[PDB]
């Protein structure tokens, strides 16, 4: 029976409501404060658990993050490997929400970057780039050098440097999940002329399909890595290694788009869970799209992620 | 001549210093290089410095239970905390401060318990001096000034308008009830601008700053929106201070020469305000109060942190 390990981040997002973005030398009083749990690790782990899979999160928070740990636990995330680091704070995004509409963000890595694991009980590894890359590399290498090798899924967010991308051990990767702009960052770092980030909507699907094939056949990459490219409201592109590139449209929404926050983390978590359930690849993707549809119809990051029953009720 | 006792009506903050390359610009995302969390708040900082300077002081305000370690830090320094309430289901006020490598800082305040006002709505019976800022609700600051000014005899009340009040609030402010206004050059400009002046002492060049601030003080003194009984202190950072006693000349004193490199200038203004009130409380002459303030502030900027860099009176005496 399948079990996923997420090696990734936990963030508290702090929205300070302000008349205007604070200027240098200025003291200004916020008129309200909203907190939202986040982080690519925590979001995607939450989605895996909401989709019904057994998942554990490997990372660190501060004492100020226990309420997020409890939120993950309540959703079924294993948090036994979620360490509390004294004298560090949970990763933080300090967001200034101005009445001008203009926003400004300050990111603080915090306990996500704390650097002081047997993978034998795990079948899947989920990683991103919001913890130290050495940690992600070490976990990815360990998944690939296991007997048998673990199914590993990588979401390069935030994007790695061109130097980091070219020296990345892609041979150890079962799945790469990106959006069209992140696909363009990889192709650009690998000498490609095309960047499907600046594509027009009419060209997007075809140019991103071509970018997937080109990345597959690029010397810096590996030919054994499956590639999923998410396209927001246009859907997803999927390349199974050695098959043909498939397009699936986004699920038809039953409600207005409220908020697209967490849509890609919702996809990643539901995808790993679909792999763990032994479903066909296409059926795992279909469940992702329906889950992501519910996700963009609801407010919040984690809070918007539907339960499998909710996904099945729509299906 | 009675024993001096100071009531500080003001804020307690948990300060979060995010170390950044520059102050974040609208639309930009930027990563901090480090975070320092420390006790702060204008009320707590200034009350702390009064206690360090040897004065009898009590802080009147509110924290949340997440702030009890700040309350204990104040008690250890000799700040009286019986009137620092702990409000259930409330968090201590916060300052989110961008500390740029450039040098400039930017502060976002979250009021938290600092804006707790019991319903319904205090005696000033044993107090001679009242110190107030603007990090609690203005009605509370005003009610305390009214009470200080309506005592017999009236309390010596000192005001540091931080953060700056709105133009309307400044024009209806009871300046007649104030003994001392403590400001920096930028704040001096805010009052002047709110009172119909064209003078902009903050926007002056470094070569002319002392002269432009000196005139701005004399202009503020003579303004019909202000009051002629209020003494004015304008701090000028590394350039020193300006002092104005009503009807006298504006006096300039330079900053103390440092005996160690600059480590951190945060809290120097609050260190000054607290030492100034304590100097008044001791019955020292005004020049000796200011001279002690300057030496205290020289020590302050040689050390890290806001409260923790404030020297004890004995430490200041070793330099004098
Ligand atoms: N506007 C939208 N309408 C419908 N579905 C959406 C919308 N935005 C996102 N989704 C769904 O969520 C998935 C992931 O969204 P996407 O924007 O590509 O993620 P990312 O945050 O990585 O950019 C999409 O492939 C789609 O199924
Ligand atoms: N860079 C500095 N070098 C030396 N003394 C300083 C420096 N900055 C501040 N001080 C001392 O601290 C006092 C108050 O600092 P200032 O910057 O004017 O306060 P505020 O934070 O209220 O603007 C100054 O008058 C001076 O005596
Ligand atoms: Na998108
Ligand atoms: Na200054």
């Amino acid at each position: 029976s399948s079990r996923c390990l997420v090696r990734g981040s936990v963030n508290i997002d702090e929205f300070f409501h302000l008349p205007h973005i604070v200027r240098p030398g200025e003291t200004i009083s916020s008129t309200g404060l909203t907190k939202r749990a986040g982080g690519k690790g925590a979001n995607q782990a939450f989605a895996v658990a909401r989709a019904g899979g057994q998942v554990e999160l490997d990372g660190a928070i501060g004492d100020d993050g226990i309420w997020v740990k409890e939120m993950l636990e309540s959703a079924g995330v294993g948090t036994d490997k979620l360490k509390i680091v004294k004298d560090e704070v949970t990763g933080r995004a300090v967001i200034q929400s101005a009445a001008d509409g203009e926003n400004s963000i300050v990111l603080h890595a915090g306990a996500n970057y704390y650097l002081p694991t047997s993978l034998a009980t795990y079948t899947h590894l989920l990683v991103q780039n919001e913890v130290p890359l050495s940690s992600t590399l070490a976990y990815l290498t360990a998944a690939g050098q296991s007997s048998p090798p673990l199914t590993s899924v990588f979401n390069p967010s935030p994007m790695l440097t061109p130097a980091q991308l070219r020296e990345f051990p892609w041979k150890h990767l079962s799945w790469l999940i990106v959006n069209e702009g992140e696909l363009g960052d990889l192709l650009l770092a690998f000498g490609s002329s095309a960047n499907p980030g600046e594509a027009k909507e009419d060209e997007l699907q075809a140019k991103a399909s071509a970018g997937i094939l080109e990345l597959h056949e690029n010397d810096y990459f590996s030919k054994n890595v499956g590639i999923i490219c998410t396209l927001g409201a246009k859907g997803i592109l999927c390349y199974e290694p050695g098959k043909e590139v498939g397009y699936l449209p986004a699920a038809k929404l039953q409600n207005p788009v409220k908020d697209t926050t967490g849509a890609g983390d919702c996809f990643a978590g539901y995808f790993v869970a679909g792999l763990m359930s032994g479903k066909s690849l296409q059926d795992a993707l279909k469940t992702c799209l329906v889950a992501c549809g519910i996700c963009v119809e609801n407010e919040g990051a984690m809070e918007s992620v539907p339960t499998l029953n909710a996904v099945k009720e729509r299906l």
